[PDB]
């Protein structure tokens, strides 16, 4: 399924690129996510996803497929296995940065596959979930930049 998001960050595009190409900075800002380690250059982490009373936690790895600085575009592959029971999630996330003067506009297009309990939520629901979670990521990221 396809999920599409957009947000703006209060730093110029060069700064935004350095922050968003740094998974050690991005992963801890994501709601429910934690960095657990590293595997080569890749980041190991886990994310607890809560939709109403349904909770799934996925543990796995985040890896850059591509970093195109000349176009300010990055492709990230994230995969995780459910920690209880049988399930897994996999995302290919394409992030594109755009100049906005003192700020930077970020478009995020995700190809998401979910297997198991969380697959009961369709793309309309998961698009709405993604918007809520992205709002928290932006809030946490702006709180960090202020400090």
């Amino acid at each position: 399924m396809k999920i599409a998001n957009e947000f703006t960050v209060s730093v110029p595009i060069e700064d935004a690129w350095d922050l968003l190409t740094d998974l050690d900075q991005v992963v801890p800002l994501m709601p429910g996510a934690r960095l657990t380690g590293h595997d080569g250059d890749d980041v190991l982490g886990a994310v607890k996803v809560k939709v109403g009373p349904v909770t799934s936690e996925f543990a796995g790895k985040v890896h850059f497929v591509e970093q195109d600085r000349e176009h300010f575009r990055a492709v990230i592959d994230a995969k995780g296995k459910e920690t209880r029971g049988t399930g897994n999630a996999a995302a290919t996330v394409t992030a594109q940065l755009h100049e906005a003067g003192t700020s930077t506009r970020v478009t995020v297009d995700t190809d998401l596959k979910v297997v198991g309990k969380l697959a009961q939520f369709g793309s309309g629901m998961l698009q709405q979930v993604s918007e809520k979670l992205l709002g928290q990521f932006v809030d946490s990221l702006e709180a960090k930049l202020a400090g």
